[PDB]
């Protein structure tokens, strides 16, 4: 997250760090055995991390839970990054508690200009590298497509939207890719791509979680 702000201890605490030997993704937990995050953040061996806030230390609320399956959405596109979404069932049900907390899915679509939520322990630099140990936290608005599909000509497709700031200075990032965009309560997004990080006229792109509600909810009632 560039332009953020530290979020503090567990105030997120759907948040998931991906881990397999390292933090290399964010996620959001949507119910105790299961996450969401983004098809490009695929591999095997993926252990979930629960209620952190450092990364690198124990603090004492973590939940540690291997993954017992993954779905990548069927139609995702590894080139376009269209349908940037997967699914990671936990080997054994989180414990929830006010740190280990699953976020809601959306009933409806967001509007643009609505206020959202994004978090991550991504990068924090524009031009450079500096990876935080704390949850780092941002809050953007939903752009207009216009605006969006302006900025990315002909990359942005119906399942993805923009969030941030055309001046720059404020966005996701490296690092920060699978985690949440929360609106209103509910997860809208997921950090999916970008150009560099906090660029002017380049916001973020996010994967646009309410149309797979359907297809989120079909895949984990059969399996
Ligand atoms: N600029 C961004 N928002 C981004 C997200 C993942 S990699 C870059
Ligand atoms: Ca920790």
């Amino acid at each position: 997250i560039v332009g953020g702000y530290t979020c503090g201890a567990n105030t997120v605490p759907y948040q998931v760090s991906l881990n397999s030997g390292y933090h290399f993704c964010g996620g959001s937990l949507i119910n105790s055995q299961w996450v969401v995050s983004a098809a490009h953040c695929y591999k095997s061996g993926i252990q979930v991390r629960l209620g952190e806030d450092n990364i690198n230390v124990v603090e004492g609320n973590e939940q540690f839970i291997s993954a017992s399956k993954s779905i990548v959405h069927p139609s995702y596109n590894s080139n376009t990054l269209n349908n940037d979404i997967m699914l990671i069932k936990l080997k054994s049900a989180a414990s929830l508690n006010s740190r280990v907390a699953s976020i809601s899915l959306p009933t409806s679509c967001a509007s643009a200009g609505t206020q959202c939520l994004i978090s991550g322990w991504g990068n924090t630099k524009s031009s450079g590298t500096s990876y935080p140990d704390v949850l780092k936290c941002l809050k953007a608005p939903i752009l207009s497509d216009s605006s969006c599909k302006s900025a990315y000509p002909g990359q942005i497709t119906s399942n993805m939207f923009c969030a941030g700031y055309l001046e720059g200075g404020k966005d996701s990032c490296q690092g920060d890719s699978g985690g949440p965009v929360v609106c209103s309560g509910k997860l809208q997004g997921i950090v999916s791509w970008g150009s560099g990080c906090a660029q002017k006229n380049k916001p973020g792109v996010y994967t646009k979680v309410c149309n797979y509600v359907s297809w989120i909810k079909q895949t984990i009632a059969s399996n």
